[PDB]
């Protein structure tokens, strides 16, 4: 279940901490977390503790700096593990609940505008692992996270809007 080595200082220096499970406060272990090494899994970090604020999606790889994982701010005080899943399947819904149009995805969607018309997703049903939504295509903007569950609106995943441009599955193994 994921396994990364968060480093207070870049180049994997300074104080370090290994996270193999959900964590809400990285302060008591990392002053800033300027570097991170992932073994196998997907991880998300949050600029503020208790998963609140701007975050950064991390996948198997070496990060000697915060800029590597898109770290905008080295003020990372929270990090969690996003579960995986052998198969991947998700059902997005146009409007709230399930009265609008629905389209399913079982693979990477670097260009939703090619698969679904409406750009507003106000409900989705994630059966397998988890997925990620991007305000644009080919991930050139913001990103949201949908854990395995049921959503009846866009606010459920704490989103100002529904505008979705692309999406992928949070997995690279099972």
């Amino acid at each position: 279940q994921g396994k990364i080595t968060l480093y207070e200082d870049r180049g994997f220096q300074g104080r370090h901490y290994e996270c193999s499970s959900d964590h809400t406060n990285l302060q008591p272990y990392l002053s800033r977390c300027n570097s991170a090494r992932v073994d196998s899994g997907c991880w998300m970090l949050y600029e503020q503790p208790n998963y609140s604020g701007l975050q950064y999606f991390l996948r198997r790889g070496d990060y000697a700096d915060h800029q590597q994982w898109m770290g905008l701010s080295d003020s990372v005080r929270s990090c969690r593990l996003i579960p995986h899943s052998g198969s991947h399947r998700i059902r997005l819904y146009e409007r709230e609940d399930y009265r609008g149009q629905m389209i399913e995805f079982t693979e990477d969607c670097s260009c939703l505008q090619d698969r679904f018309r409406f750009n507003e997703i106000h409900s989705l049903n994630v059966l397998e692992g988890s997925w990620v939504l991007y305000e644009l295509s080919n991930y050139r903007g913001r990103q949201y996270l949908l854990m395995p569950g049921d959503y009846r609106r866009y606010q459920d995943w704490g989103a100002t809007n529904a505008r979705v441009g692309s999406l992928r599955r949070v997995i690279d193994f099972s």
